[PDB]
């Protein structure tokens, strides 16, 4: 029923084969002390570009065919899709136009710029950025490139659940950050084909929680009150093909706070010497919440770090 | 080699093999991912062995676990004394903690504040005393005369040796087709541990140590061909600050260890912030020693088309220190 299944995850662990590798999934001395079971971190920080939405973006852009890479490729985004995206155009010999709001994280920018794609630096906000694109692609017929609403993508970041059960047979949690849901979904695909027993829960920020707001209404709903330290993290309403499989897939969703998300990244830079990004430190915020005790006490969880997209100005400004 | 190792040199693989038992469940192996950005670089594929996430934030638990360990019981009860202004200070203090040993932990007056506080935090009492390593020495010969405990050496000790070389063993557990291992070198506890595991099991395998420019006793040792000091400066590779190397380690380097490179300030700084901003790690400037060689390029003709580990040893530095780097 669900428009993902495993041989397109298959299928994407062979186009990225040689191009994409796997990240480190170690045992965590303090995570597993403090939860009292093993706890594994999955480096999707140290994946390229500093996350995983390389994965997705590079199946998706790998996927096309030879006419429609020659048609050029846009997207929107101020940070780690923009970044995924460039860096595969730079891979495939692919045209990218990458749109930005006009004055957006100066890191990200010539990141973006660096990795090869053209940045559009337009708008006060995500919406007019999403205009920007429509005019693009009905001016010069350029592909868009979503960020997680799409089945090569969510293919893609399932390679990482391939990844997960290669490394450690007798997982049994998989805990994963959701903003639109591309990465929990491809990872339940991946997973729920292989070992249906293992839970993959999902982790949002109380501020804003779509994803887990259409979880509990059983359809698509959204929620967003103000932005969130997991700022990859920050949708609003989740997409149409990400809901239908998280919906049938993921165990539960649970939301951490602020300071949840705070601690953890405190945690990670200080207990484990590991570089995340707000949105990395969600699974592990969830973790040192209490919400999980009684699925990780005496087992073993996977937690996905999923980016390390941070200035270290700024987590030196949230350690404090 | 294996045998040619255990009848000529003061350390073996069976000593490795007795770490390994005594460690177990209580020490666990740490991650080594291949690095994108050290792979790219290199033209091969670069594997980082974390040791910067160790119990501590380096890997110096591991000898210093296996040393106290190692103790009987009579000789646990006469408590265990050390000297450090640093990581060595945290993994004896650790290990003593989780030991029910009683230690003592002299540091120098002026060690960086988190260091001192992290020894405090674990167990062991912290008796801050001098303004630099040998007035510590002299300290712990007067504790060790006057109290009788025993002294932990951070790195010329057969135990700390023995420990230090469980990395070995992890290293081939997860990558047994290894062609080249790269290791920061102070004192030569890591290294003289790792090369006797490695060479035990594949001796096919090169070793290779990397030292600072500014500082690199064990590396005038191996080209003269005696114990010999240096120490030009200190450097930001403050782990690795060692003028003169162990005798035990000089004799295991000597016959193990397939050279030793060295490495600019610069060239350890750039290291740092490829590891931090590329690979999202925290090292420490020590933790940073054996990529910077691999960056030098004075190591271009072993790593091309080959697969080589690099020992991240330490993430012992403040968020300040790497703030400002980076920045
Ligand atoms: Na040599």
């Amino acid at each position: 029923d669900l428009p993902v299944a495993i041989e397109d995850i298959l299928e994407a662990k062979k186009r990225l084969a040689g191009k994409i590798y796997k990240t480190g999934m170690p045992r965590s001395n303090y995570f597993s002390e403090r939860c009292k079971g093993e706890i594994f971190l999955k480096f999707e920080n140290m994946q390229r570009t500093g996350s995983f939405k390389i994965r997705g973006a590079f199946n998706k852009l790998s996927s096309l065919t030879e006419a429609e890479k020659r048609k050029g490729v846009v997207a929107c985004s101020a940070g780690n899709h923009a970044q995924g995206v460039s860096l595969s155009c730079a891979m495939l010999g692919i045209d990218g136009k990458v749109v930005m709001p006009k004055g957006a994280p100066k890191s990200k920018v010539a990141a973006t710029c660096d990795y090869s794609a053209e940045v559009v630096l337009h708008g006060d906000n995500f919406n007019d950025t999403i205009a920007k694109v429509s005019e693009i692609v009905e001016t010069e017929g350029r592909i868009f490139i979503p960020p997680y609403d799409d089945p090569k993508v969510i293919a893609g970041q399932g390679t990482i659940g391939l990844e997960i059960m290669e490394d450690l047979y007798d997982v049994d949690n998989v805990i994963v950050p959701i903003g639109g849901g591309g990465l929990i979904a491809g990872i339940a695909i991946a997973i729920k084909s292989i070992n249906p027993t293992i839970k993959v829960i999902g982790v949002q920020a109380e501020n804003v929680h779509g994803m887990a707001a259409s979880y509990y209404t059983g359809e698509i709903t959204t929620h967003r009150t103000t932005g969130t330290l997991a700022d990859g993290c920050d949708v609003s309403r989740p997409g149409n093909l990400t809901y239908e499989i998280v919906r049938e897939l993921v165990d539960d969703i649970v939301l951490v706070s602020e300071d949840e998300i705070r601690n953890s990244m405190i945690a990670l830079i200080q207990r484990n010497k590991v570089i995340t990004e707000g949105a990395g430190a969600l699974a592990c915020a969830a973790l040192l919440s209490g919400k999980l005790d009684s699925h990780i006490q005496n087992r073993k969880t996977v937690s996905i770090i999923s980016g390390g997209n941070i200035d270290l100005s700024r987590v030196s400004q949230i350690t404090g």
